[PDB]
């Protein structure tokens, strides 16, 4: 059902997409343990995942979400990194991409920094790093991340010190940093049809100079 459109580096679409990847890097509390050590990524490939069952399937429900929020969506573009990439993009988000430890509750989590989705590319904490060398730092290796359109509908603010249901009359919980000032947020869904893995970026970190 799945097909994979390149995109040029010479469109529009590809530079504002690499423009949100490199943007949103940030410094990480872990000294780069989980993702590896980098101020910015080689991008080497966009594609635009295209299946016309899982796009009717989001925005089926996203009309749904539409209705029970003052007609707003809340749509957003986040990151998503994941071991699972290959099996989102043919068959979807669904419960086994959900994080049950994580603190925001057992669903599945998007991130505002591209960096932080970075850090879960090989699993939870960076699991053991590249398939190849083992290393959570590879800058050899391709990487590769989604960037997805998520519904959140009303979305319950959980301030944070940094599959389950939304809480009674939410879609979503933004988790929202309150102590590192720089950090952005990160959105929990609940439903897998809440969100849409629209580009598929592969890419490698960058050694700092
Ligand atoms: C916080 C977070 C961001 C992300 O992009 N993927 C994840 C995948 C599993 C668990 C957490 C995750
Ligand atoms: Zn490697």
């Amino acid at each position: 059902g799945t097909i994979l459109i390149d995109l040029s580096p010479d469109d529009k679409e590809f530079q504002s997409v690499e423009e949100e990847m490199q943007s949103t890097v940030r410094e990480h509390r872990d000294g780069g343990h989980a993702g590896g050590i980098f101020n910015r990524y080689n991008i080497l490939k966009i594609q635009k995942v295209c299946n016309k069952k899982l796009w009717e399937r989001y925005t089926h429900r996203r009309k749904e979400v539409s209705e029970e929020n003052h007609n707003h969506a809340n749509e957003r573009m986040l990151f998503h990194g994941s071991p699972f990439v290959n099996a989102i993009i043919h068959k979807g988000f669904d419960e086994r991409h959900a994080y049950i430890g994580g603190m925001f509750g057992a669903g599945i989590y998007f991130a505002e920094n591209s960096s932080k989705s970075n850090q879960y590319v090989y699993g939870i904490g960076g699991g053991t790093g590249c398939p190849v060398h083992k290393d959570r730092s590879c800058y050899i290796c391709h990487r590769q991340l989604l960037f997805c359109r998520v519904t959140l509908g009303k979305s319950f603010l959980q301030f944070s010190a940094m599959m389950a249901h939304s809480p009674p009359g939410h879609h979503s919980v933004t988790g929202r940093p309150s102590v590192n000032g720089l950090a952005l947020a990160e959105y929990v869904i609940y439903r897998g049809e809440q969100a849409y893995p629209e580009y598929l970026i592969t890419y490698q970190i960058m050694r700092p100079e």
